[PDB]
């Protein structure tokens, strides 16, 4: 299986991809000032040549954080350049969707 | 099961959410301007509470637009409110990348 990491530590773990371009794996956030790190959660997505999408849901056994993650992104030179969005269980607005730019490199 | 129609006439076909919250369905796309109309395309995602996160791999048997489509919401007031971001296969570049606003109505 396939690890990356990004620039505050973060892997993804990418259990599999099949001939569809679905994709499984599993994710351990590293973020600091974040809540749910250190601990396994879980990943889908699609991978379709260097295009790629994948989301994380941020409950597991042990810690929840009432949010989902969901990455934009394309493999160019190395390196996995993606545009997140981060959504709360209860929210109102797309105000409160929070929004940034992860770089995930072989690891 | 589950149907939802935004603004554009496309819809999210919701076929099941595991207890796990793994969403999987199909999308059928009207946007006007975009490829890939008029033809279901697999859908994975999460559902967390309200929060929701989907994601489309425009290729099917029928036509291929080489791209993804994340969208990013939540469910209030009887609408699905969602970001999406849009990523080509061979991009290079995050300005490549293409984003929009999609609210959803049960149809
Ligand atoms: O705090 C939460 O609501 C759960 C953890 C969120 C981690 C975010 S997801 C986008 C960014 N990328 C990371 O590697 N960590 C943060
Ligand atoms: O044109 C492509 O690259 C394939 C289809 C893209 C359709 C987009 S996804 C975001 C927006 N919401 C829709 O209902 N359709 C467009
Ligand atoms: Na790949």
């Amino acid at each position: 299986l396939s690890a990356w990491t990004n620039q505050s530590g973060s892997t993804l773990y990418i259990q599999s991809v099949d001939p569809s371009g679905s994709l499984s794996g599993y994710y351990i956030n590293r973020a600091a000032g974040y809540g749910c790190q250190n601990t396994p959660y879980p990943v889908t997505g699609w991978v379709y040549g260097t295009a790629i999408t994948f989301t994380v849901l941020w409950e597991n056994a042990t810690e929840s954080c009432n949010s989902i993650t969901a990455w934009t992104g394309f493999y160019y030179q190395g390196q996995i350049t993606t545009l997140w969005q981060l959504v709360i269980n209860g929210s109102t607005s797309t105000g409160q969707i929070i929004s940034g730019e992860d770089i995930f490199k072989p690891s």
